[PDB]
């Protein structure tokens, strides 16, 4: 009799049908006799009877709907219960605090080996399936976290990583260098966001390299979209990478003396942001005075139960010794971080009785001379570079083109910086040759702010990429095996969006082509590009002007000024203002040849008509790592954020069941509870038992060895279902397959016997 209704803020609540109307149903909310609200009859969804019970797969609810899946995740995560199955896919809602013991080397050795189901459901056990299958199988393997940006993507894929090595690797130095890799990638990547504290600013894929006999033989890191404009700027309740913040809250005296660094508030690149340091009282005590900006001396210390700056650089310089950096290294890195600082802070001033040049300001004399000096460069070079142009002619650059020379010299050096981290990380776990891989996808998904720009252009579009393949894989692929087995399983279907795909990557007439093409242009204009978006694609239904949409904030926005992108996650308006300089990842000349030219080695080394595209050189990486998905076995879990707090046992559930819904999860729950996510052939089952049968058994047709097996089992035509030619087993099923599937000479000898038995 009790039902789930709409509620706004908790997305369902308990109540009872008291009446019914057109296209409504009055419900009397729980305990609360003579109040009543109207919901439509679609939006009301039994109840489980035990209001109070949990299941550790979703799929054991009697009735599974979007309301019982909220309640059963609700009611674990009250108990800090933050992992559930839907089948073989995990939900993993972020607890924001350390849960004890549960990632334990203990708790690490009592997963190895389980079946999905034997063990409470957990990271480690999806970790352990993706081992177990490549083993088996002899496939390599991706496991794909997804979720909104702060709902522990980077937390579980550190968890997977973390588990691989340490239950199948050696017990040596090589096996902690995959996990230690993270406290230095993190540094120059992650930064304070207003989501998230330690947010990714770059998307990564890291593989695990397994020899032949399914043993650790090293690691390979791929990195995506390093966001460039946060070097140089940020929003007052952000930060910049945290590595500026590492190295001011923790270096020793001579690094600060050699590098000139001060507190945050004294850094252009710095001090446009949040320049406080993640502390605790104690961590605070370790800080010295000379390091705190005067807001840090004011406000205190930022709060965070992972982070901690002085703590973290400590960690990051153990991590670098750890995976075999020498201190030379590891100073090197330290200077150019610097010089990049000291570049932020070189300052211009209007030149010429029209203001057609500019001057680089008196005060910016030091911020010169420190710079030139870390980055090994002659102190003139760096400032006729940063005030002129050339075209044979030197022409006066006008303060905001000075400006944006500057940025753009700060943005590329840094990036390089990154590409050398990631490589140089690389280097300290390779390997000459490998027979399967275990990989483990970590990218911000689908995001949309008042204001979209070239960020959010390349990052929905890697989106758009994504959800194809997951729709791919878990609805498309999955149903053609049931269709063509003739199981007779309800169909779920889903709209393809390659017009979306089209739209942005097509070749001469998708969007990234057309920006290619205003980028080779004499004179590029961001108007110019925008026009040609709208004047080729004019049919397009997928994209829109500005003026057509939904919202106040977008109606003075004009037809040369953005566009629409009609994203199936939602429409997003892009304006196109700095897509075209956005774009190009290559240095002008003469940038290009000052950094070239450093007397420094390590700065030659980063860099060892000036355009690169930036959208096809993601779409082309994009490209390798969907050849690597559709060709590996996929596992999925899906981080939820469970308020927009980041804090602990605060369960929002509108906004948890928003996520459920927008991630495709609702839209699956019939098909994965009605589904068959393990199976084997007969033949295979048959071939692997045969030198261990007698005659009677060996007589039987391979289908009905099978059945005898099963029978003889005490399996039920509940736990399975024969398929043409493949045996299927249901959601929850997975110990009882394993059982039918493992190949030691004992056990399938063990089995025969049983049948033999059971056939008397
Ligand atoms: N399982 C977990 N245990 C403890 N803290 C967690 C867990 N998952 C996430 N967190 C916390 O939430 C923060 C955000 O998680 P994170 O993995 O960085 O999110 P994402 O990568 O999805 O943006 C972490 O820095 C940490 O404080
Ligand atoms: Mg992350």
């Amino acid at each position: 009799k009790p039902v789930w209704a709409p509620h706004p803020t908790d997305g369902f609540q308990v109540g009872n049908i008291v009446d019914i109307g057109p296209d409504s149903l009055t419900i009397e909310p729980l305990n609360q006799k003579g109040k009543t609200f109207l919901a439509l009859i679609n939006q009301v969804f039994p109840a489980e009877e035990d209001s109070k019970k949990d299941v550790e797969d979703n799929c054991s609810l009697m009735y599974l709907n979007e309301a019982t899946l909220l309640h059963n995740i609700k009611v674990r995560y009250s108990k800090d219960r933050i992992y559930t199955y839907v089948a073989n896919i995990l939900i993993a809602v972020n607890p924001y605090f350390d849960i004890p013991k549960i990632y334990s080397s203990e708790t690490i050795k009592s997963y190895q080996g389980k079946s999905l189901g034997t063990m409470p459901p957990h990271v480690f056990a999806i970790a352990d399936k993706a081992f177990r299958d490549m083993k088996v199988l002899k496939l390599s393997q991706s496991i794909i976290v997804s979720g909104e940006s702060g709902a522990g993507k980077t937390e579980n894929t550190k968890f997977v990583l973390r588990y691989l090595t340490e239950s199948y690797g050696t017990g040596q130095d090589i096996d902690d260098r995959i996990v230690e890799a993270n406290p230095l990638l993190e540094a120059f990547g992650n930064a304070k966001t207003v989501r998230n504290n330690n947010s990714s600013r770059f998307g990564k894929f890291v593989e695990i390299h397994f020899n032949e006999k399914s043993s650790v033989v090293g690691g390979f890191v791929s990195h995506y979209l390093l966001e460039k404009s946060r070097i140089c700027v940020q929003g007052k309740e952000e930060r910049n990478y945290h590595i500026f913040y590492r190295l001011c809250a923790g270096a020793s005296e001579d690094i600060r003396e050699r590098l000139h660094l001060s507190s945050p508030d004294n850094f252009r690149y710095l001090n446009r942001g949040c320049t406080r340091y993640f502390a605790n009282k104690e961590t605070d005590k370790q800080i010295l005075q000379n390091r705190k900006s005067p807001e840090y001396l004011k406000a205190g210390s930022l709060k965070d139960p992972l982070l901690d700056d002085h703590g973290d650089f400590i960690r990051m310089c153990t991590a670098m010794k750890k995976i075999g950096l020498d201190d030379e290294e590891k100073l090197d890195l330290f200077r150019v971080v610097a010089g990049v600082l000291h570049l932020g802070n070189i300052d211009f001033e209007e030149a010429g009785s029209t203001s057609g040049g500019c001057n680089l300001k008196n005060k910016s004399t030091q911020a010169l001379e420190y710079c030139a000096e870390l980055l090994g460069l002659d102190q003139d070079d760096l400032r006729v570079s940063l005030t002129t142009r050339v075209m044979v002619i030197k022409v006066p650059l006008k303060v905001e083109q000075a400006n944006n020379a500057r940025d753009a010299l700060a943005k590329t050096v840094y990036s390089h910086l990154f590409d050398h981290v990631v490589n140089r990380v690389n280097q300290c776990f390779p390997f000459e040759t490998s027979s399967y891989f275990i990989g483990v996808l970590d990218i911000e998904g689908f995001e949309y702010f008042e204001h979209n720009s070239f960020e959010q252009f390349c990052i929905n579009y890697c989106n758009e990429k994504l959800q194809q393949f997951f729709n791919e894989r878990i609805l498309k692929e999955e149903q053609e095996l049931y269709q063509k087995e003739g199981l007779g399983v309800n169909e779920v279907h889903y709209v393809d969006n390659q017009d979306c795909i089209d739209l942005i990557e097509a070749r001469l007439v998708g969007i990234l082509d057309i920006l290619d093409e205003e980028n080779r242009l004499p004179q590029p204009s961001d108007q110019h590009f925008t026009s040609a978006v709208h004047q080729k694609h004019k049919d397009h239904f997928r994209l829109s002007i500005p003026r057509k949409s939904k919202l106040a904030i977008h109606r003075n926005i004009r037809d040369d000024e953005g566009f629409i992108i009609r994203h199936f996650a939602g429409a997003v308006c892009y304006e196109t203002t700095q897509f075209v300089e956005k774009n190009n990842d290559a240095l002008h000349m003469s940038l290009e040849s000052l950094i070239c030219e450093s007397r420094d080695k390590f700065i030659r080394e980063l860099f060892e008509l000036s355009f690169i595209s930036v959208g096809n050189k993601f779409k082309t990486q994009l490209n390798l790592l969907l050849d690597k998905l559709r060709s590996t076995g996929a596992s999925f879990i899906r981080c939820i954020k469970p308020n927009l707090k980041m804090t602990s046992h605060h369960f929002e559930g509108a906004q948890i069941l928003s996520q459920l819904q927008c991630s495709g999860m609702v839209s699956v729950l019939d098909l994965m509870q009605g589904g068959f996510p393990s199976r084997a052939s007969f033949h295979e089952l048959y071939n692997m038992y045969k030198k261990y049968m007698p005659d009677k058994l060996a007589r039987l047709d391979p289908r009905l060895f099978c059945k005898a097996l099963f029978k003889a089992l005490g399996l039920n035509e509940i736990d399975y279902k024969f398929g043409l030619t493949k045996v299927f087993f249901r959601p929850g099923k997975f110990a009882e397959f394993d059982q039918i599937m493992k190949s030691d000479p004992d056990h399938l000898a063990e089995l025969v016997k049983r049948v033999n038995h059971w056939l008397i």
